[PDB]
């Protein structure tokens, strides 16, 4: 379990944070990555915290959650590693902005597996009861897996559901039902130049309808998922019995 086990490939990002690199497991080859962070500069309690959230990541193993494999010291440097799967997808962020760019609709069939992944991801959540569902945090394998990152475990608060945006399992529904709407029309539900307007349209409860080459069954489970009412948003399970979700919509290995 240390740096000399792996070989950095290249970076993949860069902090903020630290550093996100792709690299290769000595032993077989394995292709992973892992998050570089500098706590040379951090104070003890914040260490004890890190330590912390840490030993959180080592707890949940799923399908639908990137995974994690191992944590890694640096004293030397004063370096934390921290290794996980390789989603050679990239991020979901990445996605709508490629479709917003090429003006070029996601699949159906692609909405389908992220919401029923997502949903999955979420339902693993509350009962280990987090994470928070913004595109930036959602991550795609080789496979059509859609898996869920560690983010929140200046900007427009998108997401923001009626509720908490006063003072909830059914909260994480609705920006759900965000994401979703996201990836289907290639922006948000709701869009404002200040937070105080922002909230003044997700009062209102108003949107488009998602793009016409999306069914009208598509267009109404999001719909339901952005209902002001928390209680009339539909459960995970509800999600789930909705008949537009197969089984090739779930992971697979
Ligand atoms: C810091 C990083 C978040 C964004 C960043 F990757 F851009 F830095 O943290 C996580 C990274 C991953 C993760 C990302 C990827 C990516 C692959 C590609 C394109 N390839 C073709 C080169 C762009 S990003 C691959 N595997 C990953 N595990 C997952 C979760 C996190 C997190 N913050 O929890």
């Amino acid at each position: 379990s240390r740096a000399e086990d792996y070989e950095v490939l290249y970076t993949i990002g860069t902090g903020s944070y630290g550093r996100c690199q792709k690299i290769r497991r000595k032993s077989d080859g394995k292709i992973l990555v892992w998050k570089e962070l500098d706590y040379g500069s951090m104070t003890e309690a914040e260490k004890q915290m890190l330590v912390s959230e840490v030993n959180l990541l080592r707890e949940l193993k799923h399908p639908n959650i990137v995974r994690y494999y191992d944590r890694i010291i640096d004293r030397t440097n004063t370096t934390l590693y921290i290794v996980m799967e390789y989603c050679e997808g990239g991020d979901l962020a990445s996605v709508i902005t490629k479709g917003t760019k090429e003006r070029q609709y996601l699949d159906e069939e692609f909405v389908l597996r992220v919401m029923t992944q997502l949903t999955l991801a979420l339902k693993e959540c509350h009962r280990r009861s987090h994470r928070d569902l913004k595109p930036a945090n959602v991550f795609l394998d080789g496979k059509q897996n859609v898996k869920l990152g560690d983010f929140g475990l200046v900007g427009t608060p998108y997401y923001m559901s009626p509720e908490q945006m006063n003072r909830n399992e059914k909260s994480d529904i609705w920006s759900l039902g965000c994401l979703l709407y996201e990836l289907c029309a290639l922006m948000p539900p709701f869009t404002a130049f200040s937070q105080k307007e922002l909230a003044g349209k997700i009062r209102e409860g108003k949107f488009r309808r998602i793009p016409y080459r999306y069914s009208d069954e598509l267009n109404e489970i999001i719909t339901r998922m952005l209902n002001l009412k928390d209680y009339h948003r539909p459960s995970v399970e509800e999600i789930l019995e909705n008949p537009l979700i197969l089984e090739h919509h779930h992971h697979h290995h």
